């Protein structure tokens, strides 16, 4: 009604976003519209309480419209997504010092919402975006918590599991901000290598991938493992893979935060804090990315 609909940027988790330019104010933004019961309240106001969250590594959530019994989410925009850059990326790869810079900021963005008691639980190279500037931020948050995770995306289409944490796998009921950390891991090793790290096509596949390469966890690694709800002892028992063979040729610095963001046991998976003072960060710096928009 008060946009000019640009262009549909893409298919999102909870509902289709576009790009939207305000008559009113000439602001150019991201519009996502959510799924019909007439909806539930507790999502709104929790939804409503992240405009309050305000950090430049987080996509600025401008507004909830909740208009003639729909949900809408009004989103600062930026022009590309990590996944888009990755592909674009893949012939020379991302250079180090800016996959450093990105995960630096991406951790800083975590921590702030992490000590917000917010949980993003779904994150993946789609939701974080850049700018020329050097910026990387995370979007789409859902919030998967102030609303609920059914079987598809919206319509038909396909979930990625990929950066899924093995206690979100195992069947955990709470999540905790280790599952951030964990996805956070994943991406980072697939700038690293520019392929991605646990490429599971099901479920179990998702899981036995994870088995497969960090070794099939015992009560030894993740005290209480066993007794998860979808664990079975009917599991395979994978041996660990050398930790060198996974992200070469990343250095010891990075091979060392990457093994620490990736323990099974999710208590003993690196905070976003405790990342940031990891001494692969000592030379970090903030270079500018060639972007082509
Ligand atoms: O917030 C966004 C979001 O929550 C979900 C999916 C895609 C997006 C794509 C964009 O280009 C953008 O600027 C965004 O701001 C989002």
């Amino acid at each position: 009604e008060n946009f000019q609909k640009v262009e549909k940027i893409g298919e999102g988790t909870y509902g289709v976003v576009y790009k939207a330019r305000n008559k009113l104010t000439g602001e150019v933004v991201a519009l996502k519209k959510i799924r019909t019961e007439g909806v539930p309240s507790t999502a709104i106001r929790e939804i409503s309480l992240l405009k309050e969250l305000n950090h430049p590594n987080i996509v600025k959530l401008l507004d909830v419209i909740h208009t003639e019994n729909k949900l809408y989410l009004v989103f600062e925009f930026l022009h590309q997504d990590l996944k888009k850059f990755m592909d674009a990326s893949a012939l020379t790869g991302i250079p180090l010092p800016l996959i450093k810079s990105y995960l630096f900021q991406l951790l800083q963005g975590l921590a702030f919402c992490h000590s917000h008691r917010v949980l993003h639980r779904d994150l993946k190279p789609q939701n974080l975006l850049i700018n020329t500037e050097g910026a990387i931020k995370l979007a789409d948050f859902g919030l998967a918590r102030a609303f609920g995770v059914p079987v598809r995306t919206y319509t038909h289409e396909v979930v990625t599991l990929w950066y899924r944490a093995p206690e979100i796998l195992l069947g955990c009921k709470y999540y905790s901000t280790a599952v951030d950390i964990w996805s956070l891991g994943c991406i980072f090793a697939e700038m690293v290598t520019r392929r991605a790290l646990f490429p599971g096509d099901s479920e179990i596949d998702q899981l036995f991938r994870i088995f497969r390469t960090l070794g099939t966890p015992d009560e030894v690694v993740w005290p209480g493992v066993t007794s998860m709800p979808d664990y079975k002892p009917s599991f395979p028992k994978w041996a660990r893979q050398d930790f060198s063979k996974v992200v070469p040729p990343l250095d010891e610095d990075g091979r060392s935060l990457l093994s620490q963001m990736l323990h099974y046991d999710p208590n003993k998976r690196i905070s976003a804090k405790a990342a940031l003072a990891h001494p692969f960060f000592q030379d970090v710096t903030k270079p500018v990315p060639h972007l082509r928009l």
